[PDB]
């Protein structure tokens, strides 16, 4: 359906060098693997789904430099009144599932080993699940998360 394209930038080894790569993701995908895992803020083996501060510190205001990937949505950019778990009685709280673009469900369950994740993730409220978008770090995995394109 829809083609999420992030560009982030990979020290390749060999060249020992930063390229900037297009990692595109499939939304059926990223809807698909969001539509699998737990709606619950760090309970599950690998953490994820994680609730995505998307630069909010968990109630509405953001730290020292507001930065909230804006998606274009009234309930991503609302204040994700992430509890504890992340997992009261009505929680709406922005989760960030670190979804792959072979359209896998990697093992987010899976504590202990646990493989790195990835860069692009998905985005979406809850329970609505109302998918936003995929967000990737520019920068490897690390670097400010920047909205991935479709």
């Amino acid at each position: 359906a829809v083609t999420w394209t992030c560009l982030n930038d990979q020290k390749n080894p060999k060249t020992n060098k930063y390229e900037t790569k297009r990692l595109l993701y499939n939304q059926n995908k990223a809807e698909s693997n969001s539509h699998h895992a737990p709606l619950s803020d760090g309970k599950t083996g690998s953490s994820y789904p994680h609730w995505f501060t998307n630069g909010y510190d968990g109630d509405g205001k953001l730290p020292k430099g507001r930065t909230p990937i804006k998606f274009g949505k009234s309930d991503c950019d609302r204040p994700p009144k992430h509890s504890k778990d992340g997992n009261g009685k009505t929680d709406h709280y922005l989760l960030e599932f670190p979804t792959f673009p072979d359209g896998h469900d990697y093992k987010f369950d899976s504590k202990k080993p646990k493989e790195n994740p990835g860069p692009a993730r998905v985005i979406y409220t809850y329970p609505n699940k109302v998918f936003c978008g995929i967000i990737a770090h520019t920068k490897e995995n690390q670097g400010e998360l920047k909205l991935c394109s479709h």
